[PDB]
């Protein structure tokens, strides 16, 4: 059990911001996308003939269980084709949990809605570099060893405004067992004194992208944890220093009236 604390996992961010315990309709949830996630599940339960209590419970469960975005793979867990087709074939940011009446894993599909999910902004010092090392921190709430981590990044064509995170849009960037280490004084992970930190070589992007983290138990039941992490690089402004030779308003209104429609 656990979640990504850096860059913060999408579901962990929603849980941390709170406001979802009351009113039951999700109206005190401050972030528009977290509120939409909650309301999606809440309205899905009501549409299936559930009571307001059942609907609030299902939507709250999705936020409360931010450390249990899990799926059971069974003994074939090492085979990514088995994972892709039978374990987490859909609703990747929910780790495939789409049954509000059955807990675990409930229905966490609100977290897989498409839209302007707020990303972690990673500033670049150089815009021409194609691999940016990120020290990812994963915050375990239970120590389940032996296990291993896989990290994927969305392909360059992925568009967060349009596309679901799906396996044909993901590329493997990291695959390793990772040691449990003491958290630093600046962590982030308040839930545990120890964390898993790993250097992930993130490919450059000029678009908002998703980092998809998989923590898989090396075990016969094959429980694995899956988290979507929203991120974007901020390109450094100004001219390319290598181009540079050394020395020896009604326009917005206009734009609005003359585009589209
Ligand atoms: C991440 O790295 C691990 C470790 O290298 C990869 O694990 C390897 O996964 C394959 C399955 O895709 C295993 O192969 C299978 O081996 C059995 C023999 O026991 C055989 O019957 C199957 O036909 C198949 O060849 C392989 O054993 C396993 N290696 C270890 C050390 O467990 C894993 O696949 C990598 N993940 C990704 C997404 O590539």
């Amino acid at each position: 059990h656990g979640y990504v604390t850096f860059p913060i996992a999408r579901q962990r961010r929603c849980n941390v911001q709170g406001g979802f315990w009351w009113p039951p309709e999700g109206t005190n949830i401050p972030d528009p996308m977290c509120r939409a996630a909650y309301q999606y599940v809440f309205n899905k339960v009501l549409s299936e003939g559930g009571s307001t209590s059942q609907a609030a419970s299902a939507a709250q469960y999705m936020f409360q269980q931010d450390n249990e975005y899990a799926a059971l793979a069974g003994p074939n867990f090492r085979d990514i084709c088995w994972i892709k087709e039978q374990v987490v074939p859909d609703y990747l940011c929910a780790a495939g949990a789409d049954t509000w009446r059955i807990r675990p894993f409930g229905d966490k599909t609100g977290m897989d809605i498409v839209g302007s999910w707020p990303p972690t902004v990673i500033p670049l010092e150089n815009n021409f570099v194609n691999t940016i090392p990120i020290e990812l921190e994963f915050c375990p709430t239970a120590i389940h060893e032996p296990s291993y981590f896989e990290v994927y990044v969305t392909t360059p064509e992925f568009n967060v405004y349009r596309d679901k995170v799906t396996w044909p849009l993901l590329e493997l960037v990291f695959n390793s067992t990772v040691p449990l280490v003491n958290r630093r004084a600046d962590s982030l992970c308040t839930a545990n004194a120890r964390v898993y930190r790993m250097i992930v070589p993130v490919p450059y992007r000029q678009t908002q992208f998703v980092i998809y983290v998989r923590w898989q138990r090396i075990d016969p039941v094959g429980e694995g944890f899956y988290n979507c992490v929203d991120a974007v690089f901020a390109n450094r402004p100004g001219p390319d220093p290598e181009d540079m030779i050394p020395p020896p308003i009604a326009y917005a209104g206009y734009t609005e009236d003359h585009t589209g429609l």
